[PDB]
């Protein structure tokens, strides 16, 4: 892929994230704290789930970002429209306005309704997200293995603003605190 010169710099917007969240002071990195971090609740934070959305709405263009996974056993990537639901119980589907793809038991699937069972030889370390609003487009690369395609969402019906979408993952094993961390450009 040569989809690099469309990159763009993504920040997580911390009045989205579930409570337990903690986003460093550059808002690149966010990681499953042991608690509550002590913010207020608002109607924008995901209530159960440990997820964020970035900062950037979309609604034209070539977007580029690349993501650290590094030693982690769950995480879910993508993007997802603006209204999405925030609380309460949800799949991640593109019907419930979510185009992803996960880590979960050893397993990579992508979040199609039924999920969708990924190939990948390489566990990827650091994951790369095109959007093409356009073309109705949503493309994972894997960057540990030269940037081989992981999964691609075609006709996608967007229907409104798309936004950076994270989950760190619960940490019941003690085995997944590793942060996601957004990777320079
Ligand atoms: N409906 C639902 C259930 C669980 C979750 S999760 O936050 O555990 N993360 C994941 C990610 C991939 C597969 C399972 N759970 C999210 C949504």
């Amino acid at each position: 892929h040569h989809h690099h010169h469309h990159m763009v710099h993504i920040t997580l917007d911390r009045n989205t994230a579930n409570s337990w969240l903690i986003i460093s002071k550059d808002r690149r990195q966010v990681r499953m704290g042991d608690t509550h971090q002590n913010v207020s609740d608002n109607k924008e934070r995901f209530s159960n789930y440990p997820m964020v959305l970035g900062a950037q709405r979309f609604s034209s263009g070539k977007m580029y970002w690349e993501v650290d996974v590094t030693q982690k056993e769950a995480w879910d990537l993508g993007v997802c429209r603006d209204s999405v639901q925030r609380k309460g119980q949800f799949s991640l589907s593109p019907e419930n306005g979510f185009w992803t793809i996960w880590l979960w038991q050893d397993s990579y699937e992508a979040g199609t309704s039924p999920q969708t069972t990924l190939h990948i030889q390489v566990p990827p370390c650091q994951i790369g997200i095109f959007v093409d609003y356009e073309a109705g487009v949503v493309s994972f690369y894997n960057i540990t293995d030269h940037g081989s395609l992981i999964y691609t969402f075609s006709e996608c019906v967007f229907a409104g603003p798309l936004r950076p979408f994270f989950n760190v993952g619960f940490n019941y094993s003690g085995g997944n605190a590793a942060p996601l961390k957004l990777c320079p450009l």
